[PDB]
């Protein structure tokens, strides 16, 4: 169970697919997926990536019965609010089961953390549904807090389909 | 009644930080505005910024009782989704009290969804006050949805001091 934890390079690309996959069918939206490697290629390795991603990598005689060294990875990038400042933000983060447990998630998080200090980010983001109190329970141990319930916010969106509309008036 | 929605230029700041100070006595978050004038040129112009802003400027007659032109802005950036990719994320969107019913957010959202487009962003997100009816209302009538609602997501949030507990304790 030797692993560690590194920034994904262009090379990772079908890695990190797998593991949003990974992630899907670990929540059976697996079908959800529209996501290509190139669009992770085009899309973080490019003149401005959208994301950033941190993996982790076992050795040799650790990897998956599938072949593959990579075994989790945190999907993350910078965002900004007016009234907090600069913020880390934490889209995905997810760990194979068979890999749990040996220190992997903590190492992420550490880095994660120093990522943010150098950045100069004064908080941390991220989405955890409200019935998983496990995982809820996890982030409040680590100091979190819910904004949504605290301040009274709800998160919105407006599908590509209505964009265009709105985008192609008249 | 003519107003017109375009990006905003670094001259801009002056209109956007009042803008952003007024949006927040809306939001009931005043106090904590932590964006300066010079930073809203330097992150939002000093090439290749954080952000991305939007004003909306009306005619001579119906300047502000202050001679104000600027009565509106949206600040953006974007975002990364691993089902979909690329988003379009709205931070803050804002029109003046005396400004309200007559098309200017509608045009400010006009303006955002061509943003998308262009920028192949599959969907936009935003925060809503949970009492903001008007806001939610409006969002809803031009195809949002309540990702909350629908989803159970909460937003959490880790700030400096815990960050600082998790970089430095292995
Ligand atoms: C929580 C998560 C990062 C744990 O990763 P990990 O590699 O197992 O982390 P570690 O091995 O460093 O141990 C982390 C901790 O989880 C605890 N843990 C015990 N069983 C666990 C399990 N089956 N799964 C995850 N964590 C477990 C460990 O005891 C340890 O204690 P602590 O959380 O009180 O500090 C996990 O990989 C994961 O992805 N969980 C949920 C998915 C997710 O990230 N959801 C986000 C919702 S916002
Ligand atoms: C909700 C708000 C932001 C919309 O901005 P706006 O400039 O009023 O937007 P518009 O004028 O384009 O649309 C206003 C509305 O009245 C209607 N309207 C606009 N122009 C109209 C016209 N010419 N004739 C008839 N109705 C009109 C629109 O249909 C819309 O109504 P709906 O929400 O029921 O669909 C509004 O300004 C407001 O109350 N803002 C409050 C501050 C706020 O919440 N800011 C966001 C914090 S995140």
């Amino acid at each position: 169970a030797k692993f560690v934890i590194r920034p994904a390079t262009a090379a990772d690309c079908s890695d990190i697919l797998r593991l949003i996959k990974e992630l899907a069918k670990y929540e059976y939206m697996e079908e959800q997926v529209i996501l290509t490697e190139k669009d992770l290629l085009e899309d973080g390795f490019g003149e401005h990536p959208f994301y950033h991603c941190l993996v982790a990598e076992v050795p040799k005689e650790h990897w998956t019965p599938e072949g593959h060294s990579i075994v989790g990875f945190a999907m993350y990038y910078f965002t900004y609010d007016p009234w907090i400042g600069k913020l880390l933000y934490l889209e995905d983060f997810f760990v194979m089961s068979d890999y749990r447990g040996f220190g992997i998630g903590s190492e992420i998080l550490k880095n994660l953390s120093q990522v943010a200090m150098r950045c100069r980010c004064s908080s941390m983001h991220f989405l955890v549904a409200e019935w998983n109190e496990p995982s809820i329970n996890f982030y409040k141990r680590r100091g979190a807090s819910d904004l949504s319930s605290e301040e009274g916010w709800r998160l919105f969106k407006i599908d590509k389909e209505y964009l265009l509309k709105m985008a192609t008036e008249e």
